């Protein structure tokens, strides 16, 4: 069935970010609860049809590790993307409530991200372009899924920041980037979620004892490109996890691990095996089920 603006009704607001908002909505004809992302684009009527045409590939993006698509359309100023509502929210929200995410749980997340990126690359020849805790969504059935990935080339162009960057040194320095950049972002997201705050600048010894002003824009970006990369602190995390993120966070993109290598890394092989009630933990920590 085709989706159209007058067929919806706002239930609540799921949040916002550097531009458009997302509503939890009810599609009246179907009865389905959905997440409707609205993106404001003062943009000519020709190229906004291309965007919709290009977003139709999302109907073929079916994976347990990728947020489901219902449809896309242009309303009155705004292009609407309608997706699966994920009742656990994004990992940036669960981090706020959780304080930290345990390593075992990050093992399950790492698995999901790797397998999602792999799906998008192998089956659709696309890079994410925007991996970070807020674009990894989770639900009470224990699923972990990626969203907000770069399907439509046009949409990427029509949007082209914030105060915290998950961009890789190479992408920060110019156009010379591609799929290896998603690895960096994943690695940084993981350190963030393990430690409970954005890992740049790194915490001093005294701030690490406590766990176990904000930087200016240029200061921070300079740190990412010119200063050694962030590390998981020693002692409180397994050596294999430490290696995992170190392999993700190698400044040189060719030297950096790729998805094939990460898939067979000791930390994944260990997390594959482990028995973890992610569904249970998630609800327990945010108060749902
Ligand atoms: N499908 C969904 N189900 C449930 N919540 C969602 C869904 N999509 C987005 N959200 C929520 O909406 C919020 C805003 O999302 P949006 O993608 O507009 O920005 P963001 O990714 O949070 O931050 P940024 O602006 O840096 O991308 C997210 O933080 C997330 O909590
Ligand atoms: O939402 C995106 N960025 O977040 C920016 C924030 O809202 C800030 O304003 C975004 O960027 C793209 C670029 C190209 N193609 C698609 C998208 C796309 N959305 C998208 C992709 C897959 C699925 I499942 C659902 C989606 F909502
Ligand atoms: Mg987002």
């Amino acid at each position: 069935m085709e989706l159209k603006d007058d067929d919806f009704e706002k239930i609540s607001e799921l949040g916002a970010g550097n531009g458009g908002v997302v509503f939890k909505v009810s599609h009246k004809p179907s009865g389905l609860v959905m997440a409707r992302k609205l993106i404001h684009l003062e943009i000519k009527p020709a190229i906004r049809n291309q965007i919709i045409r290009e977003l139709q590939v999302l109907h073929e993006c079916n994976s347990p590790y990728i947020v489901g698509f219902y449809g896309a359309f242009y309303s009155d100023g705004e292009i609407s993307i309608c997706m699966e509502h994920m009742d656990g929210g994004s990992l940036d929200q669960v981090l706020k409530k959780a304080g930290r995410i345990p390593e075992q749980i990050l093992g399950k997340v790492s698995i999901a991200v790797i397998k999602g990126l792999t799906y998008l690359r192998e089956k659709h020849k696309i890079m994410h372009r925007d991996v970070k805790p807020s674009n990894i969504l989770v639900n009470s059935r224990g699923e972990i899924k990626l969203c907000d990935f770069g399907v439509s080339g046009q949409l990427i162009d029509s949007m082209a920041v914030g105060t915290r960057s998950y961009m890789s040194p190479e992408r920060l320095q110019g156009t010379h980037y591609s799929v290896q950049s998603d690895i960096w972002s994943m690695g940084l997201s993981l350190v963030e979620m393990a430690v409970g705050r954005y890992p740049i600048p790194p915490p001093d010894a005294k701030e690490l004892e406590l766990m176990f002003p904000p930087m200016a824009i240029f200061e921070l970006l300079d740190y990412i490109v010119n200063e050694p990369p962030p590390k998981l602190p020693s002692g409180v995390f397994s050596l294999e996890f430490q290696d995992f993120v170190n392999k993700c966070l190698i400044k040189n993109p060719a030297e950096r691990a790729d998805l094939k290598q990460l898939m067979v890394h000791a930390f994944i092989k260990r997390s594959d095996a482990e028995e973890v009630d992610f569904a249970g933990w998630l609800c327990s920590t945010i108060g749902l089920n």
